[PDB]
């Protein structure tokens, strides 16, 4: 699919109303796709509250102009980025902007994107400070016990908003099971699900 169809079909985004949201799972979105989406994400009458690009091909760098074009808005409420490999680099574009307190995002899926235990400090650090995140979804990702333990700072701390993570215990101590486990008592409206887990 062309750079001149995708410049012409999110120039007709901008001039519908009322599409709240999009959804290109499957699309293969090259830099000039992911680029021009940055642009109708930027326009101030942007009604969109769900946009889902799972599966997408999207790498780092397309984090950033991500991240970049979500500045101004406050509409946006669910982000699907599973399945593409944006590595902990692009997670962490993503977490700059996540952890701004102009950002309310209250939905983020980051299913299957490579991230490992870098990005968790980054992940904390949003945990910590958004003012909506309610539901986070880590699953099938190579996290370990350094990772997790990063990310129950965030989970323990009193501004954390969290009700659902997603989270693999598959490869963790049994000592990292225990912490996520007295945690459900510290923070009994936090649910820790994973469809991977019978
Ligand atoms: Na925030």
């Amino acid at each position: 699919v062309t750079d001149a169809y995708w410049q012409i079909l999110f120039s007709v985004l901008k001039v519908t109303r009322n599409l709240k949201e999009l959804d290109l799972s499957g699309n293969s979105l090259s830099h000039s796709a992911v680029k021009s989406l940055c642009k109708t994400l930027r326009r101030p009458r942007c009604l969109l509250e769900t946009l889902r690009l799972a599966g997408c091909g999207l790498t780092a760098e397309d984090c950033k102009d991500l991240a970049f074009g979500l500045r101004a808005n406050q509409t946006l409420t669910e982000l699907d980025l599973s399945f593409n490999v944006l590595t902990d680099a692009g997670a962490k574009h993503l977490c700059q902007r996540l952890r701004q307190p102009s950002c309310k995002l209250q939905r983020l899926q980051l299913v299957s994107c490579g991230l490992t235990s870098d990005c968790c400090q980054d992940l904390a650090s949003v945990l910590s400070a958004s003012p909506s995140l309610k539901e986070l979804d880590l699953q099938q990702n190579n996290l370990d016990d350094v990772g997790v333990r990063l990310l129950c700072e965030g989970l323990r701390h009193p501004a954390c908003k969290l009700i659902r993570l997603g989270l693999d215990q598959t490869t963790l101590s049994d000592e990292m099971r225990q912490e996520l486990r007295a945690l459900e008592q510290e923070k009994p409206q936090l649910l820790i699900f994973s469809r991977r887990k019978p």
